[PDB]
């Protein structure tokens, strides 16, 4: 669950 952390969105 990354959809509001940018830094870890780009793996999920």
């Amino acid at each position: 669950g990354x959809a509001s952390d940018p830094r870890c969105a780009w793996r999920c």
